[PDB]
């Protein structure tokens, strides 16, 4: 890579790895549209397997960007509308609190306080219906944002119903395959296990466990090369040939709600660029202001998403107007501020 990129990346990431005791890390910088890769350490400490450009990391919450784009593609296909009531796609959801809750509210965490986590005891389709029927909102819809897997997770499940495909099949056929993300998985096949890094939590090797709506909210695994391709696709959607997918990417970067200096998209979150770091813990309820109608994707934006699983920490950020982006994948869930600080240091140096 150009020495400037080599230097800012190494001078920023080496210290990060040391301070946070990260076992293994991969980084991709997209500069002027081209990807540059960097890897350090171990994918599997016990078996002494190094992190490579083919290593699979759990993306955690970054998976929501794929869910938001798949939803956008379904909107573009005319299969669903964000203005539709949740009950149009799940008629069995008869409890009264659901009146007025639309797919937009599920997708943007504004339904009225759906919880962060779907309880472990909820597994079957019947258990899930019971959970949502029993949930009591704290607030009216479209008034406060509370980040939640049970919210965008339900959005993903309902968004694919008209397609007649399972969520995984829809994601594979409509998003992964068209974009050539051939080493991106919701379920890691046996043939690919050799490349699946272990996550580390309190020194123990761990992988994410199965859970309801996991694929939709936090279950994608990918390589640094495929993630760089995902960032390229989101930086320049017009280069995408599939019409509804190009549109869906654009819809996911639209600004639907504002809380402070941040705007909520479908999966993606955005701030106006230029932006400094301090503007960029268990439950944070914030009032939201509707952007009526949503602002189409703004090129001069810091678009990003952080993600974690018990043993992994991920971060993705890009600035469309500058054709610049970064992906940071690690097999330890370390503090979010440290991720954002490093990403900003690298991208700010590059322009």
């Amino acid at each position: 890579a150009p020495q400037q990129i080599n230097d800012i990346v190494h001078r920023t990431i080496t210290p990060l790895i040391e301070q946070q005791k990260i076992p293994g890390m991969a980084v991709a910088v997209i500069y002027q549209g081209k990807p540059y890769y960097f890897t350090w350490g171990y994918a599997d400490i016990a078996k002494k397997q190094p992190v490579t450009q083919q290593t699979l990391f759990e993306l955690g919450d970054v998976s929501k960007t794929f869910t938001g784009v798949l939803g956008g593609d379904a909107i573009a296909r005319g299969e669903i509308k964000l203005s539709d009531p949740t009950t149009k796609y799940w008629p069995e959801l008869t409890a009264k609190q659901w009146n007025g809750i639309t797919l937009l509210h599920l997708a943007t965490y504004t339904a009225g306080g759906l919880p962060l986590q779907v309880p472990d005891e909820v597994k079957s389709s019947s258990d899930l219906l019971r959970f949502y029927q029993n949930w009591q909102p704290a607030w009216a819809p479209g008034t406060q944002r509370l980040y939640a897997n049970s919210s965008i997770g339900l959005f993903g499940a309902l968004a694919v119903k008209p397609s007649g495909l399972s969520f995984e099949q829809a994601m594979q056929t409509r998003v992964f395959q068209p974009l050539k993300l051939n080493h991106t998985w919701i379920n890691v096949p046996p043939a690919e296990e050799k490349n699946y890094a272990w996550g580390y939590r309190e020194g123990k090797a761990v992988h994410v466990s199965p859970g309801a709506l996991d694929a939709e909210a936090y279950g994608v695994k990918s390589t640094i090369e495929d993630m760089a391709r995902w960032v390229q696709s989101n930086l320049k959607p017009l280069d995408i040939n599939e019409k509804t997918l190009q549109q869906g990417i654009q819809l996911a970067q639209s600004r639907y709600w504002q809380t402070g200096d941040m705007y909520q998209g479908l999966g993606w979150e955005m701030l106006d660029w230029p932006v400094n770091p301090d503007s960029i813990i268990a439950l944070a309820a914030r009032p939201v202001k509707a952007i009526t109608p949503p602002t189409p994707a703004v090129r001069a934006s810091w678009v990003h998403k952080t993600g974690a699983t018990g043993g992994f920490g991920s971060y993705v950020a890009f600035i469309p107007e500058k054709e610049l982006g970064i992906v940071m994948l690690a097999n330890k869930n370390y503090p979010n501020p440290a991720r954002v600080d490093a990403a900003w240091q690298i991208l700010n140096a590059l322009q």
